[PDB]
């Protein structure tokens, strides 16, 4: 056989990425044997932090106290190691005497990764010690910090959350979006159905389809936006809810920002982005998820669009109606999903595989646990949910400030429903948004519901990958 | 007509990428005009910050005065703009006061692209406060891209050493070294008697040891690679101190994150930030190759994995000297060269050239010290980096030892070889005459000759330089 005449890009594949995915983070380390121990470090509560770039096949990290990692002065051990060749059944890397003023490494690891986020369990060899001698006995078994969910780290207050939780509101939400969604796709013998219980989109007769071909024009896009603003109004008055200023960026890689790196995993501030994971036999799914959650959509898509939606030019050039359809059907999606968490079992939160079957109503459902951003039936329970959709709300005053600028006079303002709005005009389509029945009862909803729809979340469906994805 | 129906991965294309590294970087920022000024900012020594990921489409940055970029609190106007519909003909972006407690954009900016042979923005700010409808304001602005220092401008190496590097004798050395050896498969009997009557082949003659060939890893042509550099290190090391690099330098940080560290970056003040990838005239091949070999993620996919690997005691374990040299230098050698190489200089002015040295040119400019282009051999040695990753390199040898120390011990034996600290022949050291030029197994004019044999033999009518002729792209890169 013949060695390579040359090197060529090697980007990770697939199983690489996934393997990088399951070692970022921060990991409690525990060493175990009689000869388990490392020069100047206790032989417990030491944590490892790992690191691997998106697409990167090398490995970093650090090993030391908590406190040391967290700390400005560099850590007692670095961690190098690449994963050519390796998988859950074998991960190696070295560690480096970062205090003997040498990058020499002076320890071998290696470890299997067994499926509390995560365990790696494996051996560690001093490399001055020879291999001849007796097996040395140097185990360690390192645990995978739990990322702490949303409503672990914001915490909405009873009143708020108990007008969220109740099932009154939660079928509302469900129901306001699926008749919307689904309107255009629906016979007549649905919709007369809708309308016999005054849950149809919009006026009667007159309809406003949210994802049909004149879904752009038809209005639709106030009926968004409106309708947000109106939860976001109510919300408000029960806790203080600040928008989004900016869009959260990335985290900073462990190699540039190490404390940061490791206090975006605790999730502080409950903005953090949680890692990707791999739907069961859905590639298309996992691979949508995953860059939707990358950094380099962020530089791509959702900083793209934080400009746009501040872009005076741009903005002036759309109705109200064009506005909120065409931010509804792109960015709003992928702010749900980017910011979601695993569906939890709601009787326990257990981290759940598939999601809840959109006319499955179980009474566990309906519990405070399930706030998955995925779903509109809970989505509205996330923390995060009222964070970028008061993002998007602030944008609509970006957007009349872009007509009085261009169009003055020609956007007027106006209470409507005991909310700030603006009339009808030139740039707003109609005049009576749709907040469901009440602009146009609990079993009512689920009758509807149950029209309509009698496996990916509601917020995915009308997921597309690219071409080069 | 349709709006889309949902969004979709939108990484930038080929025109996107260049736009935004053309944006990416430090500006001299000048405005102009009877209106021209930011509240809270003087009207002449500005500087404008920007970046744009290896493949975003978003434009963010910075925009104060030099030390408040540089300073911790957050500078005076920050820019946010994105590149739809953009290009050196029209770029767009909103400033916002950061000062004032609101993100809301108060300037609206649009400029044009020129390069005016490291680049220029010049165009238009807009008051969002003031309409439209009102007198048309007179509010300009000028920035130029500041210039990328040079490795040479950062490391200064003495007289003496830099003397030693850019003699012709020592230039021609170095290319006919490595000419010899990479070419020797494909010379023919004629080429190869020829070199044989200089003295010029590789290695031990009749059993020249060629670098390149089919058994380029079992013939122990890589030690013939380390034994060599290691010996310029020591002569290198006698003039000047050269410290070696302990570790591979990280990409640049990006904005978002360091805004100093980012701005420093652009001032090389170490000699070892990375060049910025230029474009190739007519080889789109080799503009996305050297793109690539200079982006984050070939540091992340490549350069660190070589540098886990061969710091690895079971990876060297496995090879012998010449394996290890051999891989090394076929792999990671070339990519280090091309990675810190900064763009071909005329050597009597240094102005950017898009045309690499013809091989057997021997114009009496080439051999300026201005010429120390890191892409060829006649020039690589003359730039400081080029120490710097030799160094790297060496050091490995010593973890190659201590791999087999461990694994093998008592196989390796250490041994004085040409004054230099070197390796015993053995299990895992092939041959025990490294090939040092006709030194070890054997003039000016005798080089130039050498040289004409194996380059100007055939035809000289693709143009790239050394350390890319043997490039190779990934099936996803083009």
């Amino acid at each position: 056989p013949q060695t390579p005449d040359e090197a060529s890009l090697d980007l990770a594949a697939t199983d690489g990425i996934r393997l990088g995915d399951r070692l970022r983070g921060l990991w409690d380390l525990r060493l175990v044997g009689g000869d388990a121990e490392l020069p100047g470090l206790p032989r417990e509560g030491l944590q490892l932090v790992l690191d691997v770039a998106p697409k990167g096949r090398g490995l970093i990290g650090y090993l030391d106290t908590p406190e040391r990692l967290l700390a400005a002065e560099p850590p007692r051990f670095r961690v190098l190691g690449d994963l050519l060749g390796a998988s859950s059944a074998s991960i190696r890397w070295r560690l480096v005497d970062q205090a003997s003023g040498s990058v020499a490494p002076t320890h071998d690891c290696s470890a299997v990764f067994d499926e509390g986020d995560g365990t790696l369990s494996g051996r560690i060899q001093r490399l001055e010690r020879s291999p001849l001698s007796p097996n040395e006995d140097f185990r360690f078994v390192a645990v995978k910090r739990h990322f702490p969910l949303a409503h672990e780290r914001i915490v909405l207050n009873e009143k708020l959350l108990g007008w969220l939780v109740s099932p009154q509101h939660r079928l509302f939400h469900q129901l306001w979006h699926a008749s919307r969604d689904k309107w255009h796709r629906l016979s007549e013998k649905q919709r007369n159905a809708l309308r016999g219980v005054g849950w149809q989109p919009g006026p009667l007769d007159r309809e406003r389809d949210a994802r049909g071909p004149r879904k752009d024009r038809n209005a639709s896009g106030i009926d968004f936006f409106f309708m947000h603003r109106h939860m976001l109004h109510t919300a408000r008055s029960m806790q203080d809810l600040p928008s989004w200023e900016r869009l959260p960026r990335p985290v900073v890689p462990l190699e540039y920002d190490r404390p940061g790196f490791i206090r975006y995993f605790d999730n502080p501030d409950g903005f953090s982005v949680p890692p990707a994971w791999v739907a069961v036999d859905d590639d298309e799914y996992s691979e949508w998820l995953h860059g939707l959650k990358s950094a380099e959509a962020y530089h791509a898509n959702f900083l793209v669009w934080e400009s746009q939606y501040q872009d005076p030019a741009y903005l002036a050039k759309l109705t109200l109606g064009q506005f909120g359809s065409e931010l509804e059907l792109g960015m709003h999606d992928w702010l749900h999903m980017r910011w979601a968490s695993v569906t939890r079992d709601p009787s326990n939160g257990a981290p759940v595989m598939t999601d809840r079957f959109p006319a499955d109503f179980a009474p566990r459902w309906f519990r405070p646990e399930n706030d998955f951003l995925g779903d509109p039936f809970s989505s509205h329970v996330n923390p995060v949910f009222w964070s970028f959709h008061g993002w998007i709300d602030d944008r609509i005053e970006d957007w009349y400030r872009a007509h009085e600028r261009f169009h003055p006079g020609e956007v007027q303002r106006r209470e409507v429903e005991g909310i700030q709005w603006f009339a009808p005009g030139r740039w707003v389509e109609v005049g009576d948004p749709w907040l469901g029945p009440a602009t146009h009862d609990v079993e009512t909803m689920k009758l509807a519901l149950r029209i309509i729809f009698s496996r990916r979340p509601w917020y995915a469906r009308n997921l597309k990958l690219a071409r080069d994805q």
